[PDB]
């Protein structure tokens, strides 16, 4: 049992949503994850 | 490999969300979910 939540109407609970560059552009670039510290 | 996506900035893609009844009512109720057709 739990409180009271909907899943996402966006999303539908899955985890994953457009960039909003088109809106807003971004200042970050993509990198290698190194076997140090994955998490 | 996949498509270019990022997780849901809200519900940082968990599955849960506030409902909206406070800006709009709603008109359903809840029920049991009995074992024939559990799908
Ligand atoms: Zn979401």
């Amino acid at each position: 049992t739990g409180r009271d939540s909907v899943t996402c109407p966006t999303c539908q609970g899955t985890g994953r949503i457009p960039r909003g560059q088109e809106n807003q552009l971004v200042a970050l670039i993509p990198y290698s994850d190194q076997r140090l510290r994955p998490r």
